[PDB]
């Protein structure tokens, strides 16, 4: 039959109660397997453990001095002292998958197999189409460790050519760009699209290029990666955090841990591994406690912190709204005061019990590597869209505001 080239794909992608982690499906090899895969926004390619139930008639190794092995980076070439198989060949092409959760990097080989999802029109579920040489990383089993459970893998989604977004661009010929949706719902379906916009979302809420607020995509010049060589920039997603308003006030801030250093220090990233936005010690401090006075202001009262959180507050006389609990807004201002990535109370909030909510930021330290890390709840509900052709990045804010939610979409495996 003839196979048409689609113009975006949609993969499912849901929350695991226990890690916090998110997850997505593909399916792979000859025959096809779905796998369950860890969603890593910064990481810089599909990973898979091939040493470990991996069968497939169509798996390749890529061998060393190949086109191949160059687009994956010519890290390392590798032979291997087992038996042939997945995972295990002579004069192969090396990378070091890293699993983010436990800061770990290891040897793995670089291969091609089949890979296979649902194309979309933007609103559902549509037929089928297939890499079929789709370049990926092999890994070990034990570098799985406490990624959740059933996964084989990560799914990176980072800035190199063999990175899903980038290698699904290609392969099928639509734009370098991608959408994320996640949710906090840990039994439905959200989605991430790769490719051209728009999106919808039940009933009929149409998220666009027109829709999005956009800022510049940023890079920093020194890997944030678990491994690297010297002088390779990080291939992580950042962007331009000027200030913080909370309650539109300003809540003063260190600003040079706000701008990249030549060294590659401070910034704002956003990530999809950390579950909870992570904040320099000192910035910590400003938030926490402008959030705790203006929280005060609004008789809401702070009670006694609940780990991972420092802010925690009563619920007695919190308000229900569509966008969340009614607390302090919080405010990042980009590019110019009037470019702002907005935190209502749905995404500014966890909370633990009916009695007890808290700020869901964390404190990461201090001489720490990005200063702002926007993390998983931060992101859940809203649409954040990469454009890593004209180098942006655009959010919708809550889609609360719109009467839907990321796991609105019309997906069906
Ligand atoms: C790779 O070559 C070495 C040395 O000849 C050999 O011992 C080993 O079995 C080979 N590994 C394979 C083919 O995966
Ligand atoms: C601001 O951050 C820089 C970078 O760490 C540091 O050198 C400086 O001492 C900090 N300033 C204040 C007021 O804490
Ligand atoms: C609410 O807090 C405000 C500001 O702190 C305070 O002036 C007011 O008395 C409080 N209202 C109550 C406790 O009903
Ligand atoms: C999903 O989209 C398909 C294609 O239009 C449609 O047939 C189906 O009824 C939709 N499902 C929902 C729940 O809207």
């Amino acid at each position: 039959q003839p196979s048409f080239r689609p113009s975006a794909l949609v993969v499912p992608v849901k929350k695991d109660a226990s890690t916090l982690q998110y997850v997505t499906t593909i399916n792979q090899r000859t025959p096809l397997v779905s796998e369950n895969l860890v969603v890593d926004l910064g990481g810089r390619f599909l990973w898979v453990d091939c040493d470990q139930n991996y069968v497939s008639s169509t798996y390749r190794p890529v061998r060393c001095r190949t086109s191949q092995c160059s687009l994956s980076g010519s890290i390392a070439c590798g032979d291997c002292f087992n038996g042939p198989r997945p995972g295990c060949n002579n004069n192969t092409c090396g990378v070091f998958p890293e699993n983010p959760v436990i800061n770990t990097a290891t040897g793995g080989e670089v291969a091609e197999d089949v890979v296979s999802v649902e194309s979309t029109d933007g609103s559902s579920s549509g037929r089928v189409v297939t890499v079929p040489r789709f370049i990926f990383s092999c890994a070990p089993t034990s570098l799985l460790q406490n990624l959740a459970s059933g996964v084989v893998g990560m799914a990176g989604l980072g800035r190199t050519r063999i990175a899903l977004p980038s290698q699904f661009a290609s392969a099928f010929s639509f734009k370098r760009k991608f959408a994320m949706c996640l949710s906090g719902s840990t039994s439905s379906n959200s989605v991430i699209i790769f490719g051209n916009d728009p999106y919808t979302f039940l009933p009929n809420i149409i998220v666009s290029d027109k829709t999005l607020t956009y800022t510049p995509l940023l890079t920093n010049p020194v890997s944030t990666s678990a491994t690297s060589t010297q002088g390779e920039p990080s291939v992580e997603y950042f962007i331009g955090v000027k200030s913080i308003k909370i309650n539109s006030k300003i809540v003063a801030l260190n600003t040079s841990l706000l701008s990249i250093s030549s060294a590659g220090l401070g910034g704002t990233k956003i990530s999809t591994i950390n579950p909870y936005t992570v904040l320099e010690t000192s910035i910590y401090k400003a938030v926490t406690e402008a959030f705790i006075k203006e929280s005060a202001a609004r008789n809401i009262t702070r009670v006694a912190s609940v780990a991972p959180f420092g802010a925690c507050f009563s619920t007695d006389n919190i308000l229900s709204t569509r966008l969340g609990p009614s607390v302090p807004s919080i405010d990042l201002v980009l590019q110019s005061e009037s470019v702002v990535w907005t935190i209502t109370g749905s995404n500014s909030m966890v909370y633990i019990n009916d009695n007890v909510v808290c700020l869901g930021v964390v404190d990461g330290g201090s001489n720490l590597r990005t200063s702002i890390v926007i993390g998983g709840h931060q992101l859940e509900d809203n649409l954040v869209q990469f454009d890593l052709a004209t180098s942006r990045v655009g959010f919708s804010g809550t889609l609360l505001g719109s009467r839907t939610t990321c796991a609105n979409f019309n997906f069906t495996s």
